[PDB]
C-alpha cells in the first residue's frame, strides 16, 4: 500500500521542507449570502394624516 | 449623549423646563358618525292614496 516513488514525488503548493504544508488557493466566484428578503403588505390597509412641520 | 442636551431650544414647550405640552391641533374635514340604511320593504304591500280628499 506504497508505490515505489512514495518519498520522491514532486508535490506543487505543498511547501516545507517534507512536502507537508497547503499553500493553494481559494477559488472565489463571488457567491454572498445574508438574511432573506421581505416585503411589506399592509401599507394600504388604513387612513392617512399628515403633520410634518405643523 | 449630545453634548446640546442641556442646551436646547424647545419651540412648543413651556414651563421652566421645556416639559408641558402646548402644541396645536390638526384637523380636516372627518366626522364620525351613524351608519346608513335603506328601505327595502316598500313594494311589498297594495297601495292606496287619499292625500286630499
Amino acid at each position: 500500500s506504497d508505490t515505489p516513488y512514495k518519498a520522491d514525488l514532486s508535490r506543487v503548493h505543498w511547501a516545507g521542507s517534507n512536502s507537508d504544508v497547503d499553500i493553494h488557493l481559494e477559488i472565489f466566484e463571488g457567491d454572498v449570502d445574508s438574511g432573506f428578503m421581505y416585503n411589506s403588505f399592509f401599507r394600504g390597509n388604513s387612513s392617512y394624516v399628515s403633520v410634518q412641520d405643523q
